[PDB]
C-alpha cells in the first residue's frame, strides 16, 4: 500500500492520473519524481522548469555542479539528485528530444532507467515540448517498465485521450 490517490490502473504496474507533477509530488512526497530533463540539466521549461522553479532553483544549482563534474548525460540516459522538498529524490532522465532530430528508438531505453527504482512518480518522457506523441509514450512506458509507474497527466484533455485510446 501506497500513498498515491485518484490514479486509474491501467496494468499491473502503471497508474495514471490527470495532475500537475509539481502538485502530486509536494503532497506525496515520493521517494522518486523523475524530471523530464535534458542531456545539460538545464532545467528551463516544460517539467523541468515547473519542478526546478518549485526547488526555488535548488535543483538548478545542484545539477550545475553536477555537470560541472561529470559532463552531460547521454540521451537515453539518467542520474539520481536531490528531490529537495519535492521527492527523497529526483530521477533526472533524458528522453529523445523530437524537436531537436533525436532518436525515438531512444525512448525505450529513457523508460529502462525507471526499472532501477521500485516506485516513481513520473511524467509522460519526450511528451510536451519534447516534441513526441504522448500516446506512444504512454505504450513505451507501458512496454518498458516493470516497476510500479505513477504517471501525472498535466492537460486534461490529453489525459482523457490517452485513457479513451488506452489499448
Ligand atoms: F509548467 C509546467 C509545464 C509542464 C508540465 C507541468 C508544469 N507539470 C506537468 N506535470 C505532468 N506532466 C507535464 N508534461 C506533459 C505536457 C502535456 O501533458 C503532460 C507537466
Ligand atoms: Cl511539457
Amino acid at each position: 500500500v501506497n500513498s498515491f490517490s485518484g490514479y486509474l490502473k491501467l496494468t499491473d504496474n502503471v497508474y495514471i492520473k490527470n495532475a500537475d507533477i509539481v502538485e502530486e509530488a509536494k503532497k506525496v512526497k515520493p521517494t522518486v519524481v523523475v524530471n523530464a530533463a535534458n542531456v545539460y540539466l538545464k532545467h528551463g521549461g516544460g517539467v523541468a522548469g515547473a519542478l526546478n522553479k518549485a526547488t526555488n532553483n535548488a535543483m538548478q544549482v545542484e545539477s550545475d555542479d553536477y555537470i560541472a563534474t561529470n559532463g552531460p548525460l547521454k540521451v537515453g540516459g539518467s542520474c539520481v539528485l536531490s528531490g529537495h522538498n519535492l521527492a527523497k529524490h529526483c530521477l533526472h532522465v533524458v528522453g529523445p528530444n523530437v524537436n531537436k532530430g533525436e532518436d525515438i528508438q531512444l525512448l525505450k531505453s529513457a523508460y529502462e532507467n525507471f526499472n532501477q527504482h521500485e516506485v516513481l512518480l513520473a511524467p509522460l518522457l519526450s511528451a510536451g515540448i519534447f516534441g513526441a506523441d504522448p500516446i506512444h509514450s504512454l505504450r513505451v512506458c507501458v512496454d518498458t517498465v516493470r516497476t510500479n509507474v505513477y504517471l501525472a497527466v498535466f492537460d486534461k484533455n490529453l489525459y482523457d485521450k490517452l485513457v479513451s485510446s488506452f489499448l
